[PDB]
């Protein structure tokens, strides 16, 4: 019930007691492990356990736990949930909620940044017109001209779930993919099905491979509406490498701000369904997964071409080679341009020192070794080597989907 | 019930049944997924259903479940154990358990393998030297000039707990490893303890960076006893880079023949604490693990000096640089020499394969995700986009504790 773990590299073993604090369930048993899956109203009855729940913690962290104004505001909000179903966060509670739902972000490596975070009220937002000025407000402020700052723009709580406000891309930065004639892929193969429901709702797409896709913006629970982030506010970053001339002419770019806004943030059994969160890229993110991912922009092959690798054997290790030159590059570029990135080197190193703060300052931290772990040259980082303990703390991100399921037009 | 897994690079979805047969636990709860930690004598009682239970899964595989000679063997069983508290497996049972305990190991990417295993029966031994005796021949058959063959050797199992057999080496073939008073390591730092205890129980150790470690062996619960593999059976490749002459003077070798000594097999609730098994290499365990651990032989900065990386910042990738050229130079000497070898990128790609032929065959394929993606380049194989389901089936191998901490001392 108080359990151990220990860097097999250091030897270092930290004791975590902030699991049993934790509620929801992992989708693990006693006889299966489910480490590996990505994906493993509330009534009056409901909501109050979480509200005080949520509460209690707050006033703990300003040190007026069973204070006057404690109890007070239990008693506030009680009489809130009774009267009218729901209640409304205060300022401070929001912004304090947020900053734990990412502290509590257990696929998070960057963690360590989890309290400097700007919060952007935006519960008194009305329209999708409201709802794009707010979301170019967070861009702009985000990207602060290449030296990045995290940054989080809170819509309108759910009430009954027929007038949710949703973001319906995934991030509010990415790129077009559309299927060819030709059979192949052009953009980004991963947003073919947005891309479709975008033209479909009036958007003219340029057909291109690199085409920042519109917002489809939902508020108030009403048919989503199409707006374009002034491309000024997208900074974005051609790739060219240090040592090779032609890589330049591949003709890659990448955006500068990774913006998740697909995600339902919980707060004291609130919920937010449009929270688009901000901070900035690990190298590998966009050198691994966004260019070299089968499924994705799966430019592997055309890069060991250009270097002359011996491609007619897996052991050659071309495919390795090639994936470290491309991650290589996407570093360099940014570095060059003076946009904030980090390599997982140093995103990993600082993720263990966050985690001893956390065992010693809260007697955990929450992490799941399957994303912490970079998806290259995993065991020559200092995380692969840490034992983790995964568990599911409230305030909460949580993955939600795809609306255009949801969604009665 | 039907559980699913997703491959997120091609969406095939498979369904898993077989994890309805797991009885052992995880370590895991509803409440905490301990998916990446390392470590999460019976009664009658507890021994005839885990007998029954094997000898159900025998009989069905050689499609006589329910037969007189099923029934008779349950029965035979049934009396062995009331009369004499255990029983003993046929051969033909051995060999299924031993086959199926690999089968059944959800941390071994190298399972495609597992029908093609050379079981070799040593139950009949009672001694060390006999112990000995067994191994050498175990490594000669394994490594077969290598072309390395699947093997394990099996000593007799568990009896009251005082009278085990134990290869106390982790491993049949390892280098030494000596802390030096000035707190640097010569040799592998892994080795250091295990060291230590050969050279007190009288090995003269030569102290290089590449001593190969006598064997430490316990038969019948006595005292361990030392005894040199004999150097003409230690197959090693020295290891070069086919485009930088200057990898073969950093003096790197290894051995070629991958033989775990430490765990024990359950086969029908029967515990065989000595079951020294190899297959072969895939590259990783050695240019990444082996060498560029940092508390292995940790070779990074030494290569990446050498190949005059930029070293002033960690986002030149220097240490991503020089861990691809080791692991090329590991794969390019061992072939070079035709000594077994397989790279990651192969070594997944028959996973993949060989985990759809288990779901559609046996219903399933347990796998630890944690150790199946190898340990560098993860997301450029097919394993790191598959979801796993990760269970414990029996016959099984399992972790136990080193023996120096347990052992009663004779004397
Ligand atoms: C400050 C720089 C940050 C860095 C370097 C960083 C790093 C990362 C990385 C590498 C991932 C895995 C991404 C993937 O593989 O898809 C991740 C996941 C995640 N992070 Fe962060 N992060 C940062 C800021 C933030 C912020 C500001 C928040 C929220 C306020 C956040 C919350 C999350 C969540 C919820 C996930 C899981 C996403 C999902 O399930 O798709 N992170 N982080
Ligand atoms: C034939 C070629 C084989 C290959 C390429 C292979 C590959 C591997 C690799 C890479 C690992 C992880 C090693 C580590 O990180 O320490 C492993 C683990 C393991 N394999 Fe295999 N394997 C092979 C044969 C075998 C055989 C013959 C057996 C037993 C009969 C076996 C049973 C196991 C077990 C029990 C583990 C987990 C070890 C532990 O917990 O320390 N494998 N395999
Ligand atoms: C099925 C599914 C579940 C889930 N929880 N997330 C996903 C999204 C999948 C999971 N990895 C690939 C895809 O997301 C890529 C976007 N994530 C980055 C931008 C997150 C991030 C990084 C750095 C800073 C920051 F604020 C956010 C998919
Ligand atoms: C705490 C702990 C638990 C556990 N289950 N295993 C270990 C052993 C740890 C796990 N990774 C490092 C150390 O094994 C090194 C040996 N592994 C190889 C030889 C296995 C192998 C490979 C290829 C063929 C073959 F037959 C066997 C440690
Ligand atoms: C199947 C497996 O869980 C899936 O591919 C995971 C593995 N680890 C990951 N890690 C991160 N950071 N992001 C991901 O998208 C994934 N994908
Ligand atoms: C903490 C973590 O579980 C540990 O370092 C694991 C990770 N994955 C591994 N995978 C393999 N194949 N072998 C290992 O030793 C490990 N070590
Ligand atoms: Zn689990």
């Amino acid at each position: 019930r108080f359990l151990k773990v220990k860097n097999w590299e250091t030897d270092v073993v930290l004791t975590d007691t902030l699991h049993l604090k934790s509620t929801l369930e992992t989708g693990c048993t006693e006889h299966i492990c489910m480490g590996s899956i990505m994906l493993p109203v509330r009534t009056k009855d409901q909501l109050f356990p979480l509200a005080k729940e949520f509460l209690d913690q707050y006033y703990s962290s300003i040190k007026r736990f069973g204070s006057k104004a404690h109890m007070d505001r239990l008693e506030e909000v009680n009489k809130e949930i009774e009267s009218t179903s729901t209640y409304q966060l205060k300022d401070t509670e929001l912004i304090y909620g947020a900053k734990h739902a990412w502290r509590n972000a257990s696929r998070c490596v960057g963690r360590i940044q989890w309290s400097k975070l700007q919060v952007f009220d935006a519960r008194d937002c009305t329209t999708a017109h409201g709802m794009f000025n707010y979301i170019c407000n967070h861009v702009k402020y985000a990207t602060n001209k290449g030296n990045l700052r995290s940054a989080i723009t809170i819509f309108p709580q759910r009430t009954d779930g027929k007038h949710d406000f949703r973001v319906w891309n995934s991030q509010l930065i990415r790129y077009a993919g559309y299927k060819q004639p030709d059979g192949s892929t052009l953009g980004d193969p991963a947003n073919v099905q947005f891309t479709e429901i975008c033209i479909q709702q009036g958007w003219k797409a340029p057909r291109g491979r690199f085409d920042v896709l519109p917002l489809l913006l939902q508020a108030n629970g009403n048919d989503p509406e199409l707006f374009q982030i002034p491309p000024e506010l997208v900074l974005e970053v051609p790739i060219r490498h240090p040592k090779f001339d032609w890589f330049k002419d591949l003709g890659l770019k990448w955006y500068g701000l990774p913006a998740v806004s697909n995600m339902l943030l919980e707060i004291g059994g609130l919920e937010f369904s449009a929270c688009p969160f901000s901070g900035w890229y690990m190298g590998t993110e966009i050198g691994v997964r966004d260019y070299c991912d089968n499924s994705r922009y799966n430019i592997l092959e055309e890069v060991a071409k250009k270097m002359d690798l011996d491609m007619r054997k897996t052991s050659s290790l071309w495919k390795d080679q090639a994936l470290v030159e491309i991650n290589i590059a996407v570093l360099y570029s940014f570095q060059s341009d003076k946009v904030t990135i980090v390599d997982h080197h140093s995103a990993t190193e600082s993720f263990i020192k966050h985690m001893e703060n956390e065992y010693r300052c809260r007697g955990g931290c929450p992490a799941d070794w399957v994303w912490i772990v970079p998806p290259m040259s995993g065991s020559i980082t200092p995380v692969f080597h840490q034992e983790m303990l995964n568990y599911r703390l409230t305030p909460s991100f949580e993955y939600q989907p795809d609306p255009w399921n949801t969604h009665v037009w």
